């Protein structure tokens, strides 16, 4: 994402192709997610 | 992090010193997380 920028859409693009954009903030976020849910076990005790 | 980018390794670089690198991340997922301490004593109160 921070390679890159968004504007407009896909249609006005010509020869534009389809791919998986990496967001750098997602596994980050999401292993964080991981780690709420292993403090939210201590939540019970 | 947003000022530097990660590229190479520590062994190519002549003259590289060792230090830590801030995260703006970091605090902002800690803060959240000392937010989440209060709530510990909560449920189990």
């Amino acid at each position: 994402t921070d390679n890159t920028f968004v504007s407009g859409n896909c249609d006005v693009v010509i020869g534009i192709v389809n791919n998986t954009v990496y967001d750098p903030l997602q596994p980050e976020l999401d292993s964080f997610k991981e780690e709420l849910d292993k403090y939210f076990k201590n939540h019970t005790s």
